[PDB]
């Protein structure tokens, strides 16, 4: 299976409308991310 | 390691500000997702 290679990012006023995956506090805590870190995204 | 399981969604304007990760619309064809769909979200 494909994956994406990305970077938690704080959502910016022209990123309205665009597709995102949201990752709320207790989300990155239990990754254990920060904005700027990198995740990978799998599809289910 | 620990993974979150999330749905790709339209990011709303009281999302601005929050942390997202932006998935476009290349990234999504490579992964095979569109709106409403589930993937995982795994740290790096």
């Amino acid at each position: 299976g494909k994956k994406v290679v990305a970077r938690v990012a704080e959502a910016r006023a022209e990123d309205v409308g665009k597709r995102v995956v949201r990752v709320d506090k207790a989300e990155r805590a239990k990754v254990g991310v920060k904005v700027g870190d990198v995740v990978e995204v799998k599809k289910v």
